[PDB]
């Protein structure tokens, strides 16, 4: 198969009337910026197979290539989809003088949630534009002039047939300039309203503050977005999670339990612990529950005055600039609660829904997806996602946060009975045992996990085993 | 001695012309409340002895006990105050029922510094105002109409004499209203502004746990060193609201309402980013000298002292804006460093004139049943060499501003300039950083221009920086 596609990407089948690919994408598989001629190599079989079924269905259309799609057999596509997959990633991009780069970080990086609910591009295409398994192809290194290519014809509805209508929407939301800067910045990567609202504001990610204190904002900008990766926090970080994966635009965002409205509510009484907690308390709570540090090498949440603690506790005060102390109902906290079910949940109902709406990213069993040791899709259940004790494992907290969050793009936006269904659906699966644990399910049940919204110890395991043994 | 005084309360001296001091203020010596005279029993014999000689002197005057006062010899004197000193102390006190005690108690524990710049009655009259030595006689046990009658006395000036006219200035700023609750008050105890922040009131407190911790925090910043959850970690004669005033509240004397919402921050002092609580330990580290405490430690970051002292920091923040690292108030004012330098001799006349009467002329600072009345300035029992407080520049900021603790009097820049550095140029306990050498500990922690550590300006010009042993 690799023969085949050898011998069509290098020299064609004048027999069949089919001219050499590496005649416009090159014979490293790099691209043309002249001809907007994509890069192929390194590109996933599936996405490169389904590209070309694209253009066959009519769901991509370009005067250039789809002849040439037309013209592949069945057999001839499979081929040269294993061909242009097994070779080294390689780039013949040049993005012009005219344009800044630079404009583009932004959008790629960090998104703009404020104003567009629009995620980073990276949050979809992975670290740097690398790519994110099959479904999220790479940006980084495809020629520039192919890239504003895609967002033109997003756009103005010349491409269309992906899943959710995810890149549809990204594209409608981008201007003109954007979308150059954004394919001048991908391009030249390597590859390896509120006022309206009435709602707080937090400083712009140029507004860091001066000296030794903003290398530590920063630095905690980077434990919150890269807790599992990061050498400080890892060592106490015992699965596949990272803070910004439940507190979206790491931490900025209303409806997604922002920092900003968290720093000035603490010290506060916790019902949980039956204690009163500061924010360094409360930190630890979510690295021994959220991040799982009992499974973590050092085995422990971080140490209250280290350097992991301090830089945490700095980037949220800065987050914070300006917010009033002890104002415990800052519009925007947490997630937004759910009137709860009268006639109760169904994970039935619920596996359908997330097989239909989540799995895409999320994973057919919950695993997740990591790309380079970093977290793009969460887990959701099994031995690397958050442990029995996290306040996420609750139905009525993990239903909310999807009603309001999920899916990632609000091209679809779930009924609260819906969320309540996907969030007991997920939440009945097993995942990391309870800290907590005392040995037995039901005494443990009894004491930490006595209410309707909590699965733990019910018998709703595979063959009605009780749930709550761990992995 | 004890014996003459004796004879003289029981007995009088019928040839001197001398009734029974018993007659008025009772074989016990609890006063009368009928006939406004005092309690004298456990009263200081200096305190007693003084105000003889103040009806003597025309500085006080009533026609009951005026006369009696005129009728003893110096021998006499000496004799019946050393009486009364002696005796366990009693009272024979009975307020009024149409009076409210507990409208005083917010005068007489807390003040009101907010609006008329006065200290609580305890801050100066000891604990529950059973005396803070021979300079401040107890307001305990008196009877209420012979409280009344002082304070009515000061605030028309039928009494004076009094140390830096401290009484007349109290007087003059309660109204009849509050005379009469204070003297209530304290008779019936036992004898043992505008564009700034405004913190919530003492009665607003939080509900539930939080407002527990708030109460516990503000008890341990008041009674740092003789709370047992604290104590252990204090190793010196200090509380916190002993230098943050109003335990706290007060702008310009570092209130807590400022620095809540300025941390975590960058500090020269240790070239790294400090939490609240990082800030807090090493005010026990410094301040309250932790070394030399029972634990030997600061405490723990998330144990109960700490956690119950930040809730009650944040509970005084109300409302600030997070981030603000000036809020109006915050710390202590600066001051324009003085041309002239500064001049320990200078200091050490204005110390003996405007702070040894509560300070000691030694610096040695008063106790009471174990409480901080008025704090050791240097000495074993003083903050240490590396705490704030011990730098010429923040000490006279601090001065300029605060002390005297009542606005009868206030420094110069200058005066509070060297004020500053006569106190800091006292030993007190060593530093914690200390190496071994003190040359080398100056050389790396004190090496500023404001700080007096190394330097040779100790007794007799020995190096500054030995510490207490
Ligand atoms: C942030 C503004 C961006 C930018 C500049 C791009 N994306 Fe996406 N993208 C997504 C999916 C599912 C696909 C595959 C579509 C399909 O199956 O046909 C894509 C694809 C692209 C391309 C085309 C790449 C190619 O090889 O042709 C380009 C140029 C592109 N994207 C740019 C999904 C998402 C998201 C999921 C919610 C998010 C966010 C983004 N993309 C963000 C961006
Ligand atoms: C020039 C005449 C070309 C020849 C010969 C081939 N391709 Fe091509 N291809 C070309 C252009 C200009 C583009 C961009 C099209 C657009 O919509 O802008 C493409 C695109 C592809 C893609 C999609 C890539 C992606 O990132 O999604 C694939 C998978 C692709 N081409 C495969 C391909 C194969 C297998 C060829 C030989 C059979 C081939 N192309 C020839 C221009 C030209
Ligand atoms: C989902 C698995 C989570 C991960 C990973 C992290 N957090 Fe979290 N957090 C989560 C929920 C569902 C809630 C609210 C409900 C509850 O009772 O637990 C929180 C709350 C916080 C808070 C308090 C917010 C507030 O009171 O307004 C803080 C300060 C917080 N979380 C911090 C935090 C950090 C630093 C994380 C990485 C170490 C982190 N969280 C991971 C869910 C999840
Ligand atoms: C890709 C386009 C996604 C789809 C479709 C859904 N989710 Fe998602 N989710 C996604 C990302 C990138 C993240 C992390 C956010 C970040 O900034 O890094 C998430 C996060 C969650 C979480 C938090 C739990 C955790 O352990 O991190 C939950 C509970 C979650 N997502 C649930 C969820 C459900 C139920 C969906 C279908 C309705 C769903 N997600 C769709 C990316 C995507
Ligand atoms: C009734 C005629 C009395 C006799 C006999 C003595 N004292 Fe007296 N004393 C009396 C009154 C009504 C007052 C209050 C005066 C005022 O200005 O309100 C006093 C006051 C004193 C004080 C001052 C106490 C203080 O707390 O400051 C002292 C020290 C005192 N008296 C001592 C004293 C002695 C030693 C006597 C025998 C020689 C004596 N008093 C007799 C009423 C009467
Ligand atoms: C320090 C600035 C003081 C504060 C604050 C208060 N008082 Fe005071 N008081 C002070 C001194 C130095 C003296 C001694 C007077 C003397 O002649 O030496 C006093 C005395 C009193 C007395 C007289 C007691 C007696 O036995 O005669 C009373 C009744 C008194 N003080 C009341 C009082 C109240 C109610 C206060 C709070 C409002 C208060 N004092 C504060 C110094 C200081
Ligand atoms: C004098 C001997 C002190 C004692 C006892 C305590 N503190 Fe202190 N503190 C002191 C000084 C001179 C300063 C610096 C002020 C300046 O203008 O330079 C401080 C500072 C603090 C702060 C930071 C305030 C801010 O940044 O605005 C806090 C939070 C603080 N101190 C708390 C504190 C506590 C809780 C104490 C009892 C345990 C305590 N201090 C004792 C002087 C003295
Ligand atoms: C009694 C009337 C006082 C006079 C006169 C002076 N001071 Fe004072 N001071 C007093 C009290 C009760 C306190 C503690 C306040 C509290 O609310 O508990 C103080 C505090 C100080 C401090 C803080 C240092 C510390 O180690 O705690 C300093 C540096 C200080 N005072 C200096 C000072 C100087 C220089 C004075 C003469 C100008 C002075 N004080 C007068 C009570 C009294
Ligand atoms: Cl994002
Ligand atoms: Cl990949
Ligand atoms: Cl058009
Ligand atoms: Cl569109
Ligand atoms: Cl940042
Ligand atoms: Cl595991
Ligand atoms: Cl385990
Ligand atoms: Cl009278
Ligand atoms: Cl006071
Ligand atoms: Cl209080
Ligand atoms: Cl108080």
């Amino acid at each position: 198969p690799f023969e085949r596609g050898r011998t069509l990407a290098e020299q064609g089948d004048a027999a069949r009337g089919i001219v050499a690919c590496a005649g416009c994408h090159r014979a490293d598989g790099g691209g043309d910026e002249a001809l907007g001629a994509a890069r192929l190599a390194g590109l996933e079989p599936a996405y490169l197979a389904t590209q070309i079924e694209r253009f066959r269905a009519g769901q991509r259309s370009h005067p250039v290539m789809s002849p040439w799609a037309e013209r592949l057999t069945p057999v001839d596509i499979a081929a040269v989809s294993a061909y242009y997959g097994a070779l080294a990633p390689a780039s013949n991009a040049r993005a012009p003088s005219d344009v800044d780069a630079a404009a583009g970080r932004a959008l790629a990086e960090t998104g703009d949630w404020p104003e567009r609910d629009l995620p980073a591009c990276v949050r979809c295409h992975g670290p740097g534009g690398v790519g994110a398994g099959a479904v999220f192809p790479p940006l980084a290194g495809q020629p520039y002039s192919y890239l504003l290519a895609q967002l033109q014809a997003w756009g103005t509805g010349r491409r269309h047939g992906e899943p959710m209508a995810l890149m549809g929407a990204v594209a409608g939301r981008l201007d003109a300039d954007e979308q150059r800067a954004l394919a001048a910045y991908f391009a030249t990567r390597p590859l390896a309203r509120a006022e309206a609202a009435s709602r707080f504001t937090p400083p712009s990610r140029d507004a860091l503050p001066e000296g030794p204190l903003g290398e530590m904002v920063r630095l905690g900008a980077r434990l919150f977005r890269h807790t599992n990766t990061d050498p400080r926090s890892a060592p106490h970080v015992g699965n596949d999670q990272t803070c910004a994966g439940c507190h979206l635009d790491n931490g900025r965002r209303a409806d997604a339990s922002p920092m900003w409205a968290a720093w000035v509510a603490y010290p506060a009484y916790r019902g949980k612990n039956q204690r009163v907690d500061t924010m360094a308390e409360r930190i630890q709570g979510c690295f021994r529950y959220s991040m799982n540090a009992q499974d973590s090498v050092s085995g422990q949440v971080p140490e209250t005055n280290g350097l992991v603690l301090d830089a945490l506790q700095s980037y949220i005060f800065w987050l914070a600039t300006g917010a009033p102390t002890g104002d415990t109902a800052m519009s925007g906290r947490g997630y937004p609660r759910l009137q709860p079910p009268a006639e109760g949940f169904d994970r039935t109902r619920g596996a359908a829904l997330y097989a239909e709406h989540c799995a895409l990213c999320h994973g057919a069993e919950g695993e997740g997806l990591l790309v380079d040791g970093e977290v793009v899709f969460p887990p959701l259940w099994g031995p690397r996602s958050y442990n029995w004790g996290a306040g996420m494992h609750r139905v009525d907290t993990a239903a909310a946060f999807i009603a309001a969050n999920m899916p990632l793009l609000d091209t679809v936006r779930l009924t609260p009975q819906e969320a309540w269904d996907v969030a007991a659906y997920i939440n009945a699966h097993e995942r990391p045992q309870d800290p907590r644990f005392d040995g037995s399910v039901e005494r443990t049940a009894a004491r930490f996990h006595a209410s309707p919204f909590d699965l733990y110890g019910e018998p709703l395991g595979v063959d009605g085993a009780v749930l709550g043994q761990g992995v």
